[PDB]
DNA sequence: CCTTGGCGGTTAAAACGCGGGGGACAGCGCGTACGTGCGTTTAAGCGGTGCTAGAGCTGTCTACGACCAATTGAGCGGCCTCGGCACCGGGATTCTGA
């Protein structure tokens, strides 16, 4: 159903059986990315506390940094020099251990996931990969592609400052629906100095069930949209009621220390 | 000189049982204090240029302490001396508990 292939096909735009209209994404990319950062001057490395044995695998065999590692506690995947190495279970941003997904349709509110196989809590299912925009051009292509006539808006807001583009390249994680019952979440864990999202689940997902995800309710121009899910409360639509500005929307830019007149 | 050791008697003391009240403990609903997040503002560090207070390094010389002889009286001790205080008793007053 997924079938990814590099040639392209007959397919105009609902991407369900053919997906090579768009292309497809890896680790996401930059645009202006300069060297100011915690990189590598405080965050050069953060080592686990861990005094491992990994000579008694398959055979009263403990897995390596499990839950009792000082780093996934707070969400940061280890590096290279683990003292495990190439047996920490840490790393999964980077060993691309991802989960079994395949997207069809389940109602007529769009395209979305439903699981193929069981999955328990606290498991990773797919990483958010896109296009990071920055501070100027923001404004400036949310007001020239409002006027294109589009439904589906895919921009996520990473800080104050920064929001990921996910419409001209995106991976499998961009058909993934809205619902007022969730049963995935979004996590921001730190790889390599740098942030990124990723999607977790909270509980015994059934084999052919739904994996969704809550969004953190937004609105951006004028009109209103609405869920169609129902579980048992649902708020009715995306975005609630409430409306906010384009700069609440992204986040307002941390404001370079020029002039007053960028706020006018 | 006084420490370790010994036998012996007195009775203050520690250990043992019991009743049952004191409080240590798990559990719950609730209110808001502190957090994650985030725009705007303050002023913390850089570096550059400049002045100079005050630390630092040469020279004097006499005020000050160490050392020495002779003198002798102040402080440590031995020995009686005696009264401030504990000990014991009869009694009135405080305080706790049901």
């Amino acid at each position: 159903d997924d079938f990814r292939d590099p040639q392209r096909w007959k397919e105009c735009a609902k991407q369900g059986k053919m997906p090579c209209y768009f292309d497809l994404i890896e680790e996401n990319v930059y645009l202006t990315e300069r060297k100011k950062n915690k990189s590598h001057r405080d965050i050069k490395r953060m080592q686990c506390e861990c005094t491992p044995l990994s000579k008694d695998e398959r055979a009263q065999g403990e897995i390596a940094c499990g839950e009792d590692c000082l780093n996934r506690l707070l969400m940061i995947e280890c590096s290279s020099r683990c003292p495990n190495g190439d047996y920490c279970s840490n790393r999964r941003f980077q060993r691309k251990q991802h989960a079994d997904v395949e997207v069809i349709l389940t109602e007529k509110k769009g395209w979305g996931l439903r699981a193929a196989k069981d999955l328990p809590s606290n498991t990773f299912v797919l990483e958010y990969c896109g296009e990071v925009l920055d501070h100027k051009e923001f404004k400036a292509r949310v007001k020239e592609y409002a006027r294109n006539k589009n439904i589906h808006y895919y921009f996520m807001a990473l800080k104050n400052d920064e929001i990921i583009d996910a419409t001209q390249k995106g991976n499998c994680s961009r058909f993934m629906n809205h619902s007022c019952e969730p049963n995935c979440e979004t996590q921001k864990w730190t790889v390599n100095g740098q942030l990124r999202v990723g999607f977790f689940t909270t509980k015994l997902v059934p084999s052919g069930s739904e994996l969704t995800f809550d969004y953190q309710f937004q609105r951006y121009g004028k009109e209103a949209q609405k869920c169609f899910c129902g579980s048992a409360n649902c708020r009715g639509y995306l975005g609630g009621e409430n409306r906010v500005s384009i700069r609440a929307a992204g986040g307002k830019m941390k404001k370079e220390r020029s002039r007053k007149k960028d706020s006018v």
